[PDB]
């Protein structure tokens, strides 16, 4: 992202914890509101804000240019910041589950933060006619984020992978509901509805194409979990047991001998039972299946962005196609 | 409530739960709308549904006569469940982060196999849940929006009361320089008066089409004051209650609670008798527990909440009479009669 977006994205967050925490009503509570003002400064702007500055682009790139003003630009920030507190509402739900100080976290945080980007909306979008398809959109992308957790966790019982739930069906199903809807869905409907782009058959179009992303996104981040170089964090999804590409292709390509391998090693905590998945992967060919997979997605993705009709622009997908991808 | 009330309103669970699990979408995911179903069949219907109803009471009582129809009771009675979804995800959560054994008699949902910490995931999908019900029934009405927007606004404030509670306990001891009436009565206030008496009557308001500030302020102001004397008489029968009739074993002191009682124990207390509750409060073991009721008798506490139920009611009674605008003041005197001298 430019110099200019990165900074003008920035500069909004300062605000959003005033408008939360302060905003000049002298509260009756300010020892909690001072605590919620460290959760969302510790938590919510540090890092790559991916998913927030997306928003931003897809609006610019959405919008007529005439349309353009500072002022509209920064109420896209704004959403983005919306798209930032949901992710940080998730990242904290997964740092409960995995397991005062500075960094410390209630368990009551993650829906604390998820509720407050609704005031937010409320604040700045109530008086514009996006306003109800935006927090549609919300309340929408919400409840499917939460069947997505709902239907991973069915992949596991008593601490053990289920491995016969391990289908690419579902597969597909868990990477769309718990992460393609909020990540790739949500920024760019968010730009679309700022832009007073409602029609039902535009946000479809856009869906096909961002959840065919969302899959390879999510496909590649698990060949690398097993198969990237630390030094560019170590991965653990054989050791957690995750329902992972790697390991539903793995069932897929596996001999009676080399399924038991998965049934007896397969979510164990044992490093030497992490090497003897990542030797069966390496022997059922898991990287050359990935390599294909990889250009064959490449260019069925492509052709789906260069036949992107309903007077959608195709420049924003394949910015979207190319960050993933790295072309 | 009526025998047609209760029955009318039990009805209408059954169709949400098919609306949120079986109306047409997310076909590729059986196995997790048949589990939602579960979720809301254990968590939702079974209590005594008392937030519901009186949704539906409120709307009957701050609706014209001429306008209550099957039709608009059918309405607030599903604004009613939405309140009951908001709690049900509430009582989820605060029985997972309170470790405790059982609600309404049942084992806590958390403790459920496979569940645990994923009870975090179903809080927040049960909340999230209501606004889908809203979308279904509400979408094409003037009070959609307001009733959007109230309960976000209710979620977040509860979280600031559940969060101001937190802070009254240092790593699972209970910090009693914080425990003053003041931060007392914002725990109260922020925690449970907003969704358990201010959300019922402020959505009956809306669906009568009743968007008057200054009528929403004063239902406020009267809500939060029955809601306190709430609170202190449920906190009172935590401890000097009986069981059998409560329906529950009050663990409050041995949770370390913010209660009334600690509240006005600390008040009332000498050195010595300070020095009890420092020792004390807040402890696991059987004997620490009886060492602070023991100290609540000897402080006189039965005769001060006595006291306090007396006063609190005349000053409630006197405030709703200077009530204004065009309120139903009888719908603030059932809500009081209702509730004051009650066992349970
Ligand atoms: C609509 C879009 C494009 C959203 C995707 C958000 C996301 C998590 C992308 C990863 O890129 P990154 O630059 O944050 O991560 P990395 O440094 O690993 O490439
Ligand atoms: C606006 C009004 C008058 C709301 C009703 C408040 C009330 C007396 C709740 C008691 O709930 P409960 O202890 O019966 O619990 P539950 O109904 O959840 O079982
Ligand atoms: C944001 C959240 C999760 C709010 C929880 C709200 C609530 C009504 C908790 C119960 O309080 P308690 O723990 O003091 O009482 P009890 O469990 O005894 O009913
Ligand atoms: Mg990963
Ligand atoms: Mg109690
Ligand atoms: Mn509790
Ligand atoms: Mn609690």
């Amino acid at each position: 992202f430019s110099k200019e977006e990165s900074r003008e994205f920035m500069a909004i967050f300062p605000d959003i914890v005033r408008d939360l925490t302060d905003a000049g009503r002298h509260t009756d509570i300010p020892e909690v509101t001072k605590r919620f003002a460290k959760v969302l400064q510790y938590n919510v702007p540090t890092g790559k804000k991916t998913r927030g500055l997306s928003t931003v682009i897809a609006y610019k790139m959405l919008e007529k240019p005439e349309n353009l003003t500072p002022e509209n630009v920064r109420l896209a920030g704004i959403l983005g910041w919306c798209v930032e507190l949901l992710q940080a509402s998730l990242l904290i739900m997964d740092d409960l589950m995995d397991r005062e100080n500075v960094g410390f976290l209630a368990i009551n945080d993650c829906l604390h933060v998820e509720s407050s980007l609704y005031s937010v909306l409320r604040k700045y979008f109530s008086h514009l006619p996006c306003y109800v398809p935006i927090i549609e959109l919300f309340h929408d992308v919400n409840f499917k984020t939460n069947m997505g957790q709902s239907l991973d966790a069915l992949c596991m019982k008593d601490g053990r992978p289920i491995l016969s739930q391990f289908t690419m069906k579902r597969y597909s199903s868990i990477v769309k509901y718990k992460t393609s809807y909020y990540t790739f869905q949500l920024p760019v409907s968010l730009g679309m509805y700022l832009a007073d782009m409602y029609d039902p058959e535009q946000h479809r179009q856009a869906k096909t194409i961002l959840m065919e992303i969302g899959e390879f996104f999510q496909i590649q981040d698990d060949f690398l979990d097993a198969f990237g170089d630390s030094q560019v964090k170590v991965g653990t999804d054989i050791k957690e047991g995750k329902c992972s590409w790697l390991a539903v292709v793995a069932l897929q390509r596996s001999n009676p001998a080399q399924r038991q391998i998965m049934e007896e090693h397969y979510g164990r905590p044992e490093p030497e039972s992490t090497q003897i998945i990542k030797n069966l992967y390496i022997e059922l060919g898991l990287p050359a299946t990935f390599a294909v997979y990889e250009e064959e997605s490449f260019n069925i993705i492509r052709t789906h962005i260069h036949q992107i009709s309903k007077g959608l622009p195709h420049d924003l997908f394949f910015k979207i196609m190319k960050k993933i991808y790295k072309r």
